[PDB]
C-alpha cells in the first residue's frame, strides 16, 4: 500500500497522495499537493517489485532532472523509501493527445499547426541539449489545464556526448496521425506492422493538403539523412501558411473547435 503521505529525507517536504490520474505500465500517478505550500504536483509511484530495470530507470531521471521548458514536463524532484521510488512531476491534467485523437480522429489543419509547432518545439529543446528521446508518440505528448503540450516519458531517452533523425521520424507519424486520423503504419499484428516500417509502405490520401502531405514525405523518408532537422520543421511552408491559432480551447478534447 502506498503512504497517504509521501515524505522525503532530502527536502523533508510531505507530500499528501491524492486523485489517481492513472497507471502507465509499472507506475502509479497520483495528484499529489505538497502539505506546505499547497502546490499541486504529479506523483509518480514506482514499486521496488520491478526495477538491470534499477540502471534503466535512474537513466531516465538523471536525463529527465536537467530539463526545464515549457514544453516538456517539469522535473520538481525524486525520492524513495524501503518499498517504492517517487517521482515529483509537472501536473497535466488533461491527459495526452492519445485520448485526444481517440476521442477526435482527424482534427482540423490548424489544430495539427498547434500541436505539432508546441511539440517541436520542444523536441527542438532537446536535441540542442543533445538529448534523443527516442519515444515519441501521442501517448507521451501531455496536455495541462490550458491545452498547452508537454512532452514526458524519457524511459528510453538518450544522451549524446541511429541519432536525433529517429524523434524526427516519430514526429512524421504524429502528424499523419492527427491529420489522418489513424496511425501511418501501425496494424493488429505487430510483425507485420513492423515489416510495413521496414519497407517504409504507408499512403498518404491524396485530398490531405499537398504541403502537409509532402512534409510528412520527408519526415518519414527512408533514408535518414534526407529528413528535414528539428530547426528547418519550424519553417515549413505549413505552418507559414495557413491559420495557426496560438491558443486552443478545451473543448478541442471532444468536438472541433469554433474560434471565438
Amino acid at each position: 500500500e502506498i503512504p497517504d503521505v509521501l515524505v522525503d529525507p532530502r527536502t523533508m517536504k510531505r507530500y499528501m497522495r491524492g486523485r489517481f490520474l492513472g497507471k502507465g505500465g509499472f507506475a502509479k500517478c497520483y495528484e499529489i499537493t505538497d502539505m506546505d505550500t499547497k502546490e499541486v504536483f504529479a506523483g509518480k509511484v514506482v514499486p521496488k517489485s520491478m526495477l538491470h530495470q534499477k540502471e534503466k530507470m535512474s537513466t531516465e531521471i538523471a536525463i529527465h532532472k536537467s530539463l526545464d521548458n515549457p514544453h516538456v514536463v517539469g522535473f520538481h524532484g525524486f525520492f524513495e523509501d524501503d518499498d517504492f521510488v517517487y517521482v515529483v512531476l509537472e501536473i497535466c491534467r488533461r491527459r495526452s493527445l492519445l485520448e485526444l485523437h481517440k476521442r477526435r480522429k482527424a482534427v482540423t489543419e490548424p489544430e495539427a499547426r498547434y500541436f505539432m509547432r508546441q511539440t517541436i518545439q520542444g523536441v527542438q529543446y532537446l536535441h540542442n541539449n543533445r538529448v534523443i528521446h527516442r519515444d515519441l508518440k501521442l501517448g507521451n505528448l501531455f496536455l495541462n489545464d490550458d491545452m498547452d503540450v508537454k512532452i514526458g516519458d524519457f524511459g528510453l531517452a538518450t544522451k549524446i556526448e541511429h541519432s536525433f533523425e529517429v524523434d524526427i521520424w516519430s514526429l512524421g507519424c504524429i502528424l499523419y496521425t492527427l491529420l489522418v486520423g489513424k496511425p501511418p503504419f501501425e496494424t493488429s499484428c505487430l510483425k507485420e506492422t513492423y515489416i510495413r516500417i521496414k519497407k517504409n509502405e504507408y499512403s498518404v490520401p491524396r485530398h490531405i493538403n499537398p504541403v502537409a502531405s509532402a512534409l510528412i514525405r520527408r519526415m518519414l523518408h527512408a533514408d535518414p539523412t534526407l529528413r528535414p532537422s528539428v530547426a528547418e520543421l519550424l519553417t515549413d511552408e505549413f505552418f507559414t501558411s495557413g491559420y495557426a491559432p496560438m491558443r486552443l480551447p478545451t473543448s478541442c478534447l471532444t468536438v472541433p473547435p469554433r474560434f471565438s
